[PDB]
C-alpha cells in the first residue's frame, strides 16, 4: 500500500489514520508545484487529479479523496472503532464533521495556499475563517474528541486542517477548547509517529 | 421526517434521495438571506449552521451536511441499492465521487453565487470549474451513470451541482457525456417529482 502526500499537506489526516489503523505501507513524496515524484515521474500519470491524498491498494486499486480514504481504512478495522457500524447514527455524525472539514474548513483554507488566488480575496478568507473556527471552538467545549468521548477519523481531519490556522497565524485567542484538542493530539502516539515521519513539528 | 431546503439550492440532491429511497417527509422551505422558516421561525434554531439541506429525523435528530443524510437514507434502504455495502471497494469509489463533488465542484461554485467574491476573481473561477467538468465529461464517457452500470447517491449530487453549471452558462460545448448524463437524469420519474415540488423546470 502506497499514501502519496506531501508534508504537511492534507494527506496527513490519511497518514494518521493508515497509522492509527496498524497498516503496512509506504510514502511516496509528491512536488505538487511540478507534479512530480521523487524521481522526476510525472504524478498526473498516478492520480489525474494531480493531487494529495492518493493511496495506490495492494490489487492495485487507485483510491483518492481523503474522506473516501479515511472510511476505506476505518472499516476495514471495526475492531480499533475508528468509525462506527452502518445504520447506526454516530457512523453519520462522524461523516458529518468529515463532510463538515472537508467543504467548510479544509476547501476553506486552500485558496490561502493558491498561486492565482487574487490579494483583496485573502483577506476575506482568513475572516469567513475566524468564524468557522469559533464554532469549532463551542464543538469542542466538551474537551473530549470531536464526536464526543471516542477518538475517530473525523479527529485526524480536523487535527490536520487545525495546524494551517496556526502555519497562518490567524486569530486564535479565546478559542480555548481548540488549543486543548490539539495537546490531545499531539500527545497520541500514532500523530507523533506520522508528525516524525513527515519531518513535522 | 422533514427536509428544510430552497428550491435549487444543494439540498436538491438530499431530496432526490429522499424519493428514491421510498421514505416519506415533509418539504421545509428555509428563507436563506433571513434564516426564517417559510413561518416566520428562526432557522438557526434549527440548524445553528444556517444553511439547507438539514434533516429532522422523527425521533428529532438532526442532521445536517448532504454528504451525511444521502449516506443515512441509503444505507437505511439496502434493498433499493443506492450506495454499495461496507467493504465493498464499490462503496468508496461512490464516497470518492461524493467528496469530489463536494469540495471541487459545489464549495467550487460558491464564490459565484457570493458578492464579497471580487469580481476580477469571477474568471478564475469558472475557468477552474470548466477544466474539472472536462474531468466529469471523460469520467462519464462509458456513458452510464457516474459510479458504473447503478444509479447512486453520487449521480443525485452530480446532477444537482451540473444544473448551476448551466445556470450560470459555464462554457459544456463538446461535453457529450455530460449532456447525455443531464438527459438520463431528466428521464427518472422520481427526479422529475422532484424538480416539480421545488418548482423547478
Ligand atoms: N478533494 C481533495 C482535495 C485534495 C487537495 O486539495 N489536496 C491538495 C493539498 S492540500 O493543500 O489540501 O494540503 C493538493 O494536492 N493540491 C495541489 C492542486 O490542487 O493542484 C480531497 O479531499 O482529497
Ligand atoms: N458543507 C455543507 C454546505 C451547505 C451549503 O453550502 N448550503 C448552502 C446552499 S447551496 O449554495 O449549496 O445551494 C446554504 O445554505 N447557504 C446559506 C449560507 O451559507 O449562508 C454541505 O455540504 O451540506
Amino acid at each position: 500500500m502506497k499514501l502519496f502526500y506531501k508534508p504537511g499537506a492534507c494527506s496527513l489526516a490519511s497518514h494518521i489514520t493508515l497509522r492509527e489503523s496498524g497498516k503496512d505501507f509506504t510514502l511516496v513524496s509528491v512536488d505538487l508545484m511540478k507534479k512530480r515524484l521523487e524521481n522526476g515521474d510525472d504524478y498526473f500519470a498516478v492520480n489525474p487529479k494531480g493531487q494529495v491524498p492518493a493511496l495506490l491498494l495492494d490489487d492495485g486499486t487507485l483510491l483518492t479523496e481523503g474522506v473516501a480514504i479515511m472510511q476505506y481504512l476505518a472499516d476495514s478495522v471495526p475492531d480499533r472503532q475508528l468509525l462506527a457500524p452502518v445504520n447506526s447514527i454516530s457512523r453519520y455524525k462522524t461523516i458529518e464533521w468529515l463532510n463538515y472539514i472537508a467543504t467548510e474548513l479544509h476547501k476553506g483554507f486552500t485558496p490561502l495556499f493558491r498561486p492565482d488566488t487574487p490579494e483583496e480575496y485573502k483577506p476575506t478568507v482568513r475572516a469567513q475563517l475566524e468564524k468557522k473556527l469559533q464554532y469549532v471552538n463551542e464543538a469542542l467545549k466538551d474537551e473530549h474528541w470531536i464526536c464526543g468521548q471516542r477518538f475517530t477519523i473525523a479527529d485526524a481531519y480536523l487535527f490536520t486542517v487545525l495546524r494551517w490556522a496556526y502555519a497562518v497565524k490567524l486569530n486564535l485567542e479565546g478559542l480555548e477548547h481548540i488549543a486543548a484538542f490539539m495537546q490531545r493530539m499531539a500527545e497520541r502516539p500514532e500523530v507523533q509517529d506520522a508528525l516524525s515521519a513527515e519531518g513535522l513539528k
